[PDB]
């Protein structure tokens, strides 16, 4: 849903390139920091 | 509740400073001008 002030993305759907139709959606705000860190891999445990 | 085009606040709570939750709060939007102004001083009277 809707978070005060924060910024949001939308979803769009194509018809063979010729209609744009968008929904609301992922509405995400965000702290910075060092903590949290996005990583590519899938995989994630107790590893070298 | 919201207004538009406007900024907006958020209270939060912490639980020993571990758990961070806001809330929709204080929606407030403004026009510059000279007539308002804020006093720090609570009383306001006709006094010198």
């Amino acid at each position: 849903k809707d978070i005060p002030g924060g910024c949001a993305m939308p979803i769009v759907a194509n018809w063979a390139y010729s209609k744009y139709y968008t929904i609301g959606s992922l509405y995400v705000s965000w702290s910075d920091g060092d903590g949290i860190t996005g990583v590519p891999q899938p995989v994630e445990g107790v590893s070298s």
